[PDB]
């Protein structure tokens, strides 16, 4: 896996942006997050059927991309990615179904983008030792699956900001609810790409409020993971920094890709990237936690490959060229 990645969600469906067959995806994407594995009535057995092709043909397309150095990852989430793991029985159905699908299509990894049931129950106060069954069981399943395929297996996750950076403000309900998941699988985690969009505004470690879709916002939100931060107003409860190579930023490929806002122009985003990666500032209000940057910062995720293709490949062309230039 490369040191500066473009990770792109791939629609296993037509939402008006059309279907792009796997071999027609721009080679500028390093990782393709197939969207999505879904569940039926038991909210635990994951299912996936390709939107085009026989199973063999789809598997063959995946193999082709893999032969070209690309990674093809199964993403679990979306409106039908309702996953509830209230007990071990549910956990096992989830583990077994996911392994079956990985084995069947030859996916390179899994992407966890599910928020169903993700709440810290009352009393679940320690991110290093979670007690909420959904959280404990999800961690256990992810570890089990990861162990099944080893360190070449790719593990990513794509929570919204309230679940991660939100932990700076509160720890309970959804607030900080992905922190125990991140901590619980940090030794297996390839990268996390929080969704920096449909997000309104966020509070940085400087205690300042920043608006989504601005350079300062992207730096402030990423810095929480690059540096670590105190949780829930508790100076003695510090969530530790991830490795820089585990930190990515998730962005909309086009304005319409995130109808509630969050799109940032490449011109502005490159300012944020230069600051995060090299420690070169751009006159923004936010001060990076490290003087001279986080060189191993892993790159950008986008919703989505399909939206990007409809927007004249603005995202893929701009950021591939930016990263190649480093
Ligand atoms: C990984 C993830 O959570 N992806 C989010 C997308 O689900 C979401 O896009 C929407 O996905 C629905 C399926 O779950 C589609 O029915 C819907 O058409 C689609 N909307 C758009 C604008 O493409 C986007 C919404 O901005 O957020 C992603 O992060």
């Amino acid at each position: 896996l490369g040191s500066k990645l473009l990770v792109g969600y791939w629609h296993n469906f037509d939402n008006g942006t059309g279907i792009i067959k796997l071999k027609d995806v721009s080679p500028k994407w390093d990782v393709i997050n197939v969207s999505f594995g879904e569940t039926g009535g038991d909210r635990s057995t994951v299912e996936f059927s390709p939107v085009y092709g026989t199973d063999a043909d789809f598997k063959s397309d995946i193999s082709y991309l893999k032969s070209k150095g690309k990674k093809v990852v199964l993403s679990i989430g979306g409106q039908n990615g309702v996953v509830l793991l209230p007990d071990n029985a549910a956990k096992d159905r989830f583990i077994n179904s996911i392994q079956s699908l990985i084995d069947k299509y030859g996916f390179d990894g899994i992407d966890i983008a599910l928020e169903s049931g993700i709440y810290l129950n009352g009393n679940d106060t320690n991110f290093k030792n979670p007690t909420t069954p959904q959280i404990v069981n999800l961690i256990s399943a992810i570890r089990t699956i990861s162990d099944h395929y080893g360190p070449d297996f790719l593990l990513s996750m794509a929570p919204e900001t309230a679940y991660v950076q939100g932990g700076y403000s509160a720890y309970g309900s959804i607030w900080g609810a992905y922190l125990p998941i991140i901590y619980g699988v940090k030794d297996k985690l390839t990268y996390i790409h929080v969704q920096h969009y449909n997000a309104g505004s966020g509070i940085g470690m400087d205690g300042n409020n920043y608006n989504q879709g601005t350079a300062d916002y992207e730096v402030a939100m990423a810095d929480m993971l690059l540096h670590g931060f105190p949780v829930g107003g508790n100076a003695n409860n510090i969530f530790p920094a991830l490795r820089s190579d585990q930190v990515m930023i998730g962005l909309p490929a086009a304005p319409a890709a995130a109808p509630s806002g969050g799109y940032i122009s490449p011109t502005e985003m490159k300012k944020a990237l230069n600051y995060i990666i090299k420690g070169v500032p751009f006159g923004g209000k936010y001060k990076l936690s490290n003087q001279s940057g986080y060189p191993a910062f892993r790159g950008l995720m986008s919703w989505s490959i399909n939206w990007d293709a409809k927007n004249n490949f603005e995202f893929s062309n701009n950021y591939r060229t930016y990263f190649d230039g480093l």
